[PDB]
DNA sequence: CCGACGTCGCATCAGC
DNA sequence: GCTGATGCGA
DNA sequence: GTCGG
């Protein structure tokens, strides 16, 4: 990409701040600057040129000048050499190991893939499954495989109850040619913002997908969110497909547009859009858009009849999902 | 200068 | 058990 | 780390 060296550098800094420094606002700031630079349609010639973009300030402009001049950033050259940061950054690549657990594992002398496998009983359930599929979860999913997965999920959901609607969101809904995982939004007319007239609505779908051996493992599961593992079936003599991460979110049916806006993302798009909502006097979550009083307290939910209704409230022109890959 | 930075589900733990 | 952080994830 | 009041 046009500015890929710069955006990779800022992403690596973002990850350092999240995983090692445990500085969540610096993580978000670096990711915001990387995103706005990734969409900038010119090859950046200087830090000052980048500083014009919102989210790029003085410090990143200086790093961009060092990176343009040398092809490298000394700050990151040193981070790469620090064994503690190297260890923590590896360990946090296991699903379920976050910055806190990674640093505690390092204190205990658990710092390598071999150390983790030797100490499975020091892992919670999520982490144990993250370790099992460590290699698989860094592989990307071709859209062609996403389409096969979509067919299975949609048809199995229809067999449980033809009134379910499952919608694949995430980068797939933004039209990406490959995805890191599969995100499924689920609705049923029995579950609305006003009542839950039938229990186990998510459970029944999960159990059906386990029954046909599509869902293979569970990371976490509650009444409205499933986080787990799935796998396409392979044909005779074929090597098996990698196991994939799957997330299923059951959303009140009358709140589908706020739910599908949220689950379509990207994550940075959502942060930018919700931050703009706040500046406009609204707050948006996956359920509603509500006004803010002078209070600072959220009012009653506003009527939403399309994704574009949400954009309208905050005075944004509509952006199709394919234009939300921030 | 400096307060705010998106919003929330599930797992886990501490305190009572 | 309940409640309220905290961690980790979407 | 950046921004806006
Ligand atoms: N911090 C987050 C993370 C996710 N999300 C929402 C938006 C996003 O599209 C996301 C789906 O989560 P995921 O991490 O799978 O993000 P994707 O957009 O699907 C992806 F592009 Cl990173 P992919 O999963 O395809 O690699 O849920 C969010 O709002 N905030
Ligand atoms: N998972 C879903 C997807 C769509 N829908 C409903 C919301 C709208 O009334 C209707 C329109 O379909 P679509 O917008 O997906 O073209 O589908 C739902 O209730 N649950
Ligand atoms: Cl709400
Ligand atoms: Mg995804
Ligand atoms: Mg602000
Ligand atoms: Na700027
Ligand atoms: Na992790
Ligand atoms: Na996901």
């Amino acid at each position: 990409t046009l500015n890929g060296g710069i955006t990779d550098m800022l992403t690596e800094l973002a990850n350092f701040e999240k995983n090692v420094s445990q500085a969540i606002h610096k993580y978000n700031a670096y990711r915001k600057a990387a995103s706005v630079i990734a969409k900038y349609p010119h090859k950046i010639k200087s830090g000052a040129e980048a500083k014009k973009l919102p989210g790029v300030g003085t410090k990143i402009l200086e790093k961009i000048d060092e990176f343009l001049a040398t092809g490298k950033l000394r700050k990151l050259e040193k981070i790469r050499q620090d064994d503690t940061s190297s260890s923590i950054n590896f360990l946090t690549r296991v699903s379920g190991i976050g910055p806190s657990a990674a640093r505690k594992f390092v204190d205990e002398g658990i710092k390598t893939l071999e150390d983790l496998r030797k100490n499975e009983d020091k892992l919670n359930h999520h982490q144990r499954i993250g370790l099992k599929y460590f290699g698989d979860f860094e592989k990307r999913i071709p859209r062609e495989e996403m389409l096969q997965m979509q067919d299975i999920v949609l048809n199995e959901v229809k067999k449980v109850d033809s009134e379910y609607i499952a919608t694949v969101c995430g980068s797939f809904r933004r039209g990406a040619e490959s995805s890191g995982d599969m995100d499924v939004l689920l609705t049923h007319p029995s579950f609305t913002s006003e009542s839950t007239k039938q229990p186990k609505l998510l459970h029944q779908v999960v159990e059906q997908l386990q029954k046909v051996h599509f869902i293979t493992d569970t990371l976490s599961k509650g009444e409205t969110k499933f986080m787990g593992v799935c796998q396409l079936p392979s044909k005779n003599d074929e090597k098996e497909y990698p196991h994939r991460r799957i997330d299923i979110r059951l959303i009140p049916k009358d709140q589908y547009y706020c739910g599908v806006l949220y689950f379509t993302g990207s994550d940075i798009f959502n942060k930018n859009m919700r931050a703009h909502a706040l500046e406009k006097g609204f707050t948006i979550n996956e359920y509603t858009i509500r006004p803010l009083g002078v209070t600072g307290v959220a009012g009653e939910p506003l009527p939403v009849d399309s994704e574009k209704d949400i954009f309208d409230y905050i005075q944004w022109k509509y952006r199709e999902p394919k234009d939300r890959s921030e």
